[PDB]
């Protein structure tokens, strides 16, 4: 159960490039407990298959290297995450955000694209409103549009996760609508649901009127004033913040969509890694030093929800990790998965001074990048990159002809601290995530 | 509880996928032992990380299946396996199999195409070296020619993986060539070890004669006679073997060159999941009756071997993995795939009942195969399969438009079962692996 997993020293050398310093075994007993877990921060790395966490300490960190955070949890293992064929009820073997994210908030696995509901479309609850209802305080942060199907799945039930305010749900989830009978676009549904905390993007759909119920005519945005949430826009008034809860809820919208990525990189390119020089990543000038960063976002959070005596549960999400990867960009995903690690990193702090806190990181599902030999000739996208060993790594896109390269459907990774983590151990399902986290709260 | 890790029911309800039938916590503070392993059984698939794993069992078991020998090892985690440049002394993010192998043999990172040496081109002590020494009995099992850089690994100290036989060393290893004072071959060095147990392909090279020595005139497979090794061709004379020991060490050689795969399947072809149907693996009819199968081979392996009082040591293979992923062949892949998943059970079957038996299961390195959704348009060569579920699932081969696909970089799976199998939890590099073993036996 060791923190430091770092090579030992001369990797050129026997015993030098060993990770563990010693036996593992009685650290290991010692870091499993079934007690009750108080309060529970789940860190989802959108797309972040084992290949891109091994990219990323490769570049930032080296080979021998290891992520402070992210590489620093003791029980680990594998979990599946295929999603189901709506019309045959079959699985299908590579899901989308949408699917996976209801599979973990619900406990039930359902169609790409269905955001809390199941294949027959009927509703479920999700961990953050049970957790809601037994009196834990609640968070929900992410570097995506907070419409996006992952910080929507906790607190949305559509049909199709493309509905995103009053207009499109009309469109496209007409038994969702407002004005048909139905709970309500996902902004809206966010809004009704009153988590304590919700930070992250996705400003634009805000400016949209709704089309029916008691707030019709005002814009989104008017309704979350005119119902209490305090509403703050960069990282000055997010820090000026004292409280937040359900008289208060805090809602921090940082950006129109997205939020911007940290780092800049070329994308890669056919026999990229072959007639392209390696590149050396750096810092995105296009993104302000007012848009708070996913740490303090993560930061933030726990400290205004730590405060609640019964304890609280926070999700939190770095998404352009994902979204970088389906752009072939190996330095805008690298640069996020350095953030989503910061992320862990405030959320392990935490949880070992804390005690009762159970941590767990992990993706939705894998994505297109792989790691490849230097002179390879690929048929796909590739890029020579000068990581921090002072040696190239080159990264290949191959599994897309089109403008965006796709997820992938492999088991990856799911690590764990504190108590309840070693639920997290062997080969699961990305439902016995659901189970696991009800359990560990005790929740009903 | 730990062994069962299939879907409870219904995928399509609430519950239905989950592979956790209850906490694990209590279950997995029992399976941690820091006790002396009597016995060290080591399963490679070559090539096989964890997108190879999820393709063959969503193919032969479905979605929500689950492998009875690989998926049922209690203690997981993810292993680094970069290489090292040998001018340089830099990492080298993508090992090949000699690098990797020797890495796990002998706790020391090296170049790739290196056997036994590290990149200063001196000689290390291997795992099975020391566990003759020790008094342990030996065993070496795989599927490809015995001179495959896995099993030679653990017997053979060399400077270039190629170095099959006589002619060949002489040429490119010239300072091991036996008539410039080396060691000699690959084969020479193996006939040298004697392990206790040596069964695989390759017979090819035993056709060759030595150039000095001893045996200087005579084909090494002569040789092998001349020095006492008991010499089996088939499934039936494997059979009637009685004991096997250092004054009568056994040596199977099964095929010419690698053993025959298990299952045929057309080669996956350039947008082959769109312009042909759905394919539907078939047993290998080219394959013999006699040749045994991994599991038969490793099976006799322990019952000989278990006959050593102090213990033993045994590494087996499953090589096809790799070379049908190569080849961009899914049911070739898959097929040694389950053929492994046999060999990984015959391994616990016997470690269960033995109960002082440490089993080790994972790859050397990531290869090429992803799992892709049913409509993608790739750039590389795909291929559409009817899995166990009734359901079609796309393979993707998309980083070399040369004749052979990739390896990859991305960490991978390792899983343990048994005294000392603590070792593997977390994040290791594959050189944490040689100490693991050489403690778990109390070694040197
Ligand atoms: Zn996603
Ligand atoms: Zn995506
Ligand atoms: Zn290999
Ligand atoms: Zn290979």
């Amino acid at each position: 159960v060791l923190e430091n997993r770092a090579a030992q020293g001369n990797i050129t050398a026997p015993g030098g490039a060993r990770r563990l310093t010693g036996d593992q075994t009685a650290a290991l007993r010692n870091s499993l407990s079934d007690k009750p877990a108080k309060n529970i921060i789940l860190l989802i790395g959108d797309g972040m298959g084992d290949s891109e966490i091994t990219a990323a300490r490769n570049y930032a960190e080296g080979a021998g290297g290891f992520f402070k955070g992210i590489d620093a949890l003791p029980l680990t293992g594998q979990y599946t995450h295929y999603a189901l064929n709506k019309k045959t009820g079959k699985p299908d073997y590579v899901t989308d955000s949408a699917a996976s994210a209801t599979a973990w908030s619900t406990g039930v696995k359902t169609y790409n694209g269905a955001l809390g509901v199941d294949i027959h479309e009927k509703d479920h609850p999700t961990i953050l409103e049970m957790a809601k209802a037994a009196g834990l305080a609640t968070g929900n942060v992410s570097t995506a549009e907070l419409q996006h199907a992952t910080p929507a799945a906790l607190v949305a039930h559509v049909t199709s996760r493309k509905c995103y305010g009053p207009s499109a749900t009309s469109q496209k989830c007409p038994g969702n609508a407002l004005e048909k009978g139905g709970k309500g676009s996902i902004t809206e549904q966010l809004l009704n649901a009153r988590a304590d905390v919700t930070l992250g993007g996705g400003a634009k759909t805000f400016a949209e009127t709704a089309t029916a119920g008691e707030w019709q005519g005002k814009t989104l945005r008017e309704e979350a004033e005119a119902r209490g949430y305090q509403l703050v826009s960069d990282a000055a008034s997010l820090n000026s913040v004292t409280e937040a809860n359900q008289q208060k809820p805090l809602l921090g919208l940082f950006a129109d969509g997205n939020m911007p990525v940290r780092w800049l990189g070329p994308k890669a390119t056919y026999h990229g890694n072959i007639d392209k020089p390696a590149v050396t990543c750096t810092p995105n000038p296009q993104r302000n030093d007012s848009v708070p960063t996913l740490a303090q976002m993560t930061d933030k959070a726990i400290e205004l929800l730590s405060k609640n005596e019964k304890g609280f549960f926070l999700q939190v999400e770095g998404a352009s990790i994902d979204k970088q990867n389906h752009a072939a960009n190996p330095c805008g995903q690298i640069g996020e998965t350095v953030d989503l690690d910061e992320a862990v990193q405030r959320a392990l702090e935490f949880a070992k001074k804390e005690g009762n806190t159970l941590v767990i990181v992990t993706a939705d599902h894998a994505h297109a990048s792989q790691i490849v030999a230097p002179d390879t000739k690929a048929p796909g996208l590739t890029q020579a990159l000068n990581t921090k060993d002072g040696a190239v790594m080159v990264m290949s896109y191959g599994n897309s002809e089109e403008d965006s390269q796709e997820h992938t459907g492999s088991q990856l990774r799911i690590a764990a601290y504190g108590p309840h983590a070693a639920n997290v151990v062997g080969l699961t399902d990305q439902t016995d995530l659901f189970y696991t986290m009800k359990a560990a709260l005790g929740l009903k």
